[PDB]
């Protein structure tokens, strides 16, 4: 037991604590000779001479068996007061009342290390490319509203004659009554902002966005030079199902917002909760498989962990994108899923606004709250440790980083990432949300790693790591998702084939009564339903297939037209300075 | 002049010939430890000791101005009878005669340099892959063949009653007279071959096919260790205008056939000197720009050859797929292209019948006719050489291989490419052809290179160079070409949305009565266009939506899932021993 360490202790030659008289801690020091003996050895960069990074990694198990208590490098001074390089860098970096000044990232990489330097280099650039992804945004979000007088079918389904003379089918099975249509108008109103043509200027401008936050970070990062596969298919199932739980556990402005509100903070509590489950769990998976080095075994962390989050947070969105009330049929024979099931149809205006609600509550929520959280956990528990004088005493009452780290960072931001990404087609206003919580993100990282945390070892990384093959795939699926989002997911593409297809006789005014099927109750529901009287009732009309169809061809038109900029510019910029 | 070659001889150092009085050739040897100094300089490998493509590459402009009249190495014996390496492979591998054995890649590397090796290791293994992937067309064409008797469409096209009482309506302006459609059962016979649902299988095969192909080249490659554009596009217009030029010059089994298979030979003709054309003023081109290095300029020329080459051999193969009788309307108001200019409606079975015979007339008669060239241009210009003793003096009268020297070949190979993948869902039997192509083309490329060429200056290449982007970028363009020829060149989709969808009361049986659409006066054309006496006459009607959803849907799907699996099998695939 102490013979193992004092036997290591006399390898490495080759004080007791103040407040506990249990425990000592040695200082560590290398001379001169051994310094430029590790330092041939590891063959570091050249222009007191070492700097305190370097002499960090190059002065750097036994302690996961439980032998040492801690070991760590120290801190420069404390942040509060000046001894000077953390006093400095926290009063005009990481102070939230340096919010607006620019980075000092030489000195990040100075003190720091250069996976952090890194990662808080790739969180500023990420920023000032969300600016711009923001304004853009912010100018198609002008467009929608602007235009709210033009848009004809808001107009109309605000209007009493138009929209108050729908009384369309009920959704629902105990009574849930038909309804005169005019009261989804004032969700109708905002939905002229979140499906005009703006919000597709900036989905297709989105493309070429996320095509050029990739290659000027491939620019920038040139410069700074067998069973979890079922859990996570029953996961699938689990965050749809309990969507619908908690759906219906409601269900037993201010009506729709309520209830997809309500609904949102709900699901999202199950979906922290869940996500604290997931981490466990997957580490337990990780921690089954033996992994020989700690690179594989965080890049295969990497993988699953990502994986099972990607589940976790975008199941339900996807659902209420891909999935609710796009496989309900008619109101004769609804489509039960295991009998006495029947699907939830959507409002008449679509389930984009759903998506909205839920996409904002979801990634405002997991900003909000883990900002929270990454304030107040190290914190909270510094201030029990505290609740139970030399420096490196003041520097172990410390929450330690973790074996991980920065990953986890990393890993919410590309959470985020996919909120700016996947669905930037339903509400413009991603990038802005991401802009506003990506300018405190930099702070809190900044002041939790600052003052909270233990001094992580310093170590190169050449990039973010197994994240970027994550955000190429995330790309590439962005506009396969988006493509889907306005083509199945909102209602643009039918207004756009009753503009331009169906205002001749065989304007965009009567579009909401020539959309909708009428129904005999052995009512106008939302579908494209030749209809009680037709030779072909209830089948899809041919109205149907045009708009499909057009869905369609608007799929491979999009993804085929934005695949070419997207190769065109990735072949155009040179990838170097 | 003389000055200065012999300065450059006289910095060289720090025989006549006897057929001509005006030649002298210098014999160009190193000293043991020169050789050891320029193998210091550039760093060889290690295990008379060094070998004669490395001594030849280690002792390896002022002939391009034509002060020298020519350099080159030597062979080391004549093919014919031995003196012995030259004579040994062309004993067992470049002789016509051993076409079976196996190549000796190690030997080849050893007598020409690692460019000419990964050449010939990547046509070898070319040939061993198109084995596969020809004995699966084989299999697919066998499922077309045997299944003759049970293509319900095909049988009815072929009986009287059903076919011959079609009377369907002139593709042509002066009389080309309405024709009951039985005259084209011997042509619809076979094909039931070449659109059958085992072509299909093999199209989804085949992408899987070329990710296997580049995964284990990737493999084996390890272990082997502005004005021009738009000239561009007035060759896409101008192969297209003489494709249309060559079926009108012609119009003024034995009559489609015959058509096809003379406008096919008559547009390869014209493809295969205007290719020469290209050739040149590519050359002139890339020559008007200034490249720095040699391998710059043979990108750049790679790259634009290659473009070039793309447009002029497969734009009539693209006019037949996606513009031949797509865009042409019903026989009342026809689509003149430019007034007078009605455009080609195809034959009912479809253009892929024409595609077919155009394809395996360009592809079996490049191939044909490129072996003949590549046999006999350097055959008859030594002929004419020898029609006007020492070892050099025989091997100076040899054709030179020319600045560039492989690329041509790896280029016809490429364009063979693609017509392996960017078409193989019209006939099965592409690999095969490939395949009895591949293994003469690697005894052509190896006697010609043997006999008749100068010896190539060994030098290294770690790949084939440009031409793998331009393979992925075949690779990736070959499952969305695929994708719209088994939509919209094929008619597979219109019999699978009627077998599936309309047998019911809203079998095979009846297909061809059911797709056409009749035609007043004021016959049955090949469209899905509602007729004479509906309300929404010679608009498209329901079922042309259908159908063309279904091959939108089809191309989503099927580029969808090919890309998934060309993902998955990219991933899974280790890319190394
Ligand atoms: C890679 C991640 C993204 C995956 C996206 C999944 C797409 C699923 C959407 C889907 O298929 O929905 C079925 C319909 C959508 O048209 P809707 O008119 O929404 O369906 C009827 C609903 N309503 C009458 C009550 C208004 O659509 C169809 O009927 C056509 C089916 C073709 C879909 C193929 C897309 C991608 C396949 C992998
Ligand atoms: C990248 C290299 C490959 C490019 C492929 C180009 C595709 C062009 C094919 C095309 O659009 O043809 C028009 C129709 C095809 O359906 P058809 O029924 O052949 O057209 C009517 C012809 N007929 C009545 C005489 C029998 O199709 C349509 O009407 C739907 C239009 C959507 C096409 C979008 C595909 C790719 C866009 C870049
Ligand atoms: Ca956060
Ligand atoms: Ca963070
Ligand atoms: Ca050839
Ligand atoms: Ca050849």
């Amino acid at each position: 037991q102490k013979r193992k360490r004092q036997a290591y202790e006399s390898n490495l030659i080759c004080t007791r604590s103040v407040s506990d008289d249990k425990l000592v801690f040695v200082k560590v020091h290398a001379p001169w000779e051994v310094l430029c003996t590790y330092a041939e050895i590891m063959h570091i960069k050249l222009p007191s001479f070492f700097n305190p990074a370097t002499r960090s990694r190059i002065v750097y198990r036994l302690v996961s068996s439980g032998i040492y208590k801690a070991a760590f490098p120290l801190h420069d001074c404390r942040f509060n007061y000046e001894s000077s390089e953390r006093y400095l860098l926290y009063r005009e970096w990481a102070h939230p009342r340096s919010i607006y000044k620019k980075q000092p990232l030489d000195l990040i990489r100075k003190y720091y290390g250069e996976k952090i330097g890194i990662y808080f280099a790739w969180l500023g650039y990420y920023t000032q490319m969300l600016l711009l992804a923001a304004v853009v945004g912010v100018a198609c979000f002008l467009y929608g509203y602007l235009d709210q007088d033009n848009c004809t079918w808001s107009k109309e389904v605000c209007d009493p004659d138009i929209g108050g003379q729908i009384l369309m089918c009920p959704q629902c099975d105990r009574l849930c009554p038909f309804w005169r249509l005019n009261i989804t108008c004032e969700s109708s109103k905002k939905l002229c902002i979140f499906d005009s043509f703006g919000t597709l200027i900036f989905a297709v401008f989105m493309g070429v966005w996320v095509t050029l936050f990739l290659e000027f970070w491939k620019r920038r990062q040139a410069e700074l030079e067998f069973f979890w596969i079922l859990l996570i298919i029953a996961s699938v199932i689990g965050i749809i199902v309990y969507r619908l739980s908690v759906f219906i556990v409601f269900s037993t402005l201010t009506p729709q917002m309520a209830t997809s509100i309500t609904a949102s903070i709900i699901s999202f509590i199950i979906i922290m909760i869940l996500n604290t489950i997931y981490e466990k769990v997957a580490i337990m998976i990780t921690n089954f498989e033996l992994p020989r080095t700690q690179t594989d075994y965080e890049n295969s962390l990497t993988m699953k962990m990502f994986l099972f989050q990607f589940v976790n947070y975008y199941s339900s969105c996807f659902y209420i994108a891909f999935f609710k009330g796009k496989f309900v049929g008619y109101p004769g024979d609804p489509v039960y899923l295991l009998g006495k099931y029947r699907s939830e149809e959507c409002d008449p205006g679509g389930c984009l606004l759903e998506l909205t609600t839920q996409l904002t509550i979801i990634m405002g929520g997991k900003a909000i709250w883990n900002n929270i959280q990454e304030v107040l956990l190290p914190w909270v528990m510094n201030l029990i440790g505290r609740y139970k004088t030399p420096r490196w005493e003041q520097d172990y009452h410390l929450q330690p980083m973790g074996k991980l780290g920065l990953f986890y960072e990393y890993l919410e931001m590309i959470i985020q990432f996919g909120f700016v990404t996947l669905f930037v087609a339903s509400f413009p206003l991603a990038p802005l949300l991401a802009l506003v919580n990506n300018i405190l993100e930099i702070r809190v990282d900044a002041w939790k790693l600052t003052t909270q945390f233990r001094r992580m070892v310093p170590e190169k990384a050449q990039d973010i790591g197994a994240w970027q093959p994550i955000m190429q795939g995330i790309a590439i699926l962005a506009v396969v998702t988006n493509a889907m989002i306005i083509a199945f997911t909102s209602d643009m593409i039918p207004r756009l084939v009753y503009y331009w297809s169906f205002s001749i006789p065989p304007t965009m005014d009567g579009y909401i009564n020539n959309t909708l099927s009428v129904f005999n109750i052995t009512c106008r529901y939302r579908d494209f339903r030749n209809p009680p009287g037709h030779p072909q009732e209830y089948k899809h009309n041919i109205y149907y297939w045009h708009v499909i169809a057009a869905k369609l061809a608007f799929i491979i038109v999009m993804e085929h037209i934005i695949y070419s900029v997207k190769f065109f510019i990735s072949y155009a910029i040179p990838d170097v300075s």
